[PDB]
């Protein structure tokens, strides 16, 4: 799985993922499924932000904490949008809302609920993707056009298929906890 990650995700993604794990005292070489999940989520966040019109989205995920909150507090001051308790993943300038993105190895509905329970904030939009084509978003509002989403869903299927071809999928699939 370590070899799979370093081979299928670009170096910037892999570097951010390693940083996040070490910030929690975890070793990417040991908790390899977590390593793959973090890379995957980062990749989805970056694809999502490219999926709109130019400049539609601000990326919050992937930034160090100081810069992330700088962006968030700057957006809140400028738009008067409510300040979230937790860093979200993106801001949508067109819809004037933050977005929390989830990628789940389980089922989209359960993950969506966990995310909602956690945010509790009324304003932040939630969008969940799975590795088997399914998605779920707040009030069935999927934000991007279906072509953009299809490309995200297809990339995730492609990752699943790759892990499976290497016998990594069984372990990976069963590694997400409530
Ligand atoms: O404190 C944290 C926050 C997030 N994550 C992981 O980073 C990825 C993205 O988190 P989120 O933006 O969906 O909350 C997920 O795999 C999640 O479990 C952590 O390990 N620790
Ligand atoms: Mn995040
Ligand atoms: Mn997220």
């Amino acid at each position: 799985m370590e070899d799979f990650v370093r081979q299928c995700f670009n170096p910037m993604i892999v570097e951010l993922a390693e940083k996040a794990m070490k910030e929690y005292g975890e070793d990417p070489k040991i908790e390899t499924n977590k390593f793959a999940a973090i890379c995957t989520h980062l990749e989805v966040c970056f694809m999502y932000s490219d999926g709109g019109s130019k400049h539609r989205f601000e990326i919050i995920e992937g930034r160090d904490r100081i810069m992330a909150w700088t962006v968030v507090n700057s957006i809140c001051n400028t738009t008067g949008v409510e300040k979230p308790k937790f860093l979200p993943d993106l801001y949508d300038y067109k819809e004037n809302r933050f977005i929390e993105i989830g990628v789940t190895r389980r089922e989209v509905h359960i993950y969506y609920l966990e995310k909602a329970n956690k945010i509790k904030s009324e304003k932040t939009h939630i969008h969940i993707f799975s590795f088997t084509g399914e998605e779920m978003a707040t009030k069935a509002d999927y934000t991007l056009d279906e072509e953009s989403r299809a490309r995200i869903k297809t990339r995730l299927f492609t990752i699943r298929q790759e892990m499976a071809s290497r016998s990594l999928w069984d372990s990976f699939r069963q590694s997400e906890r409530a």
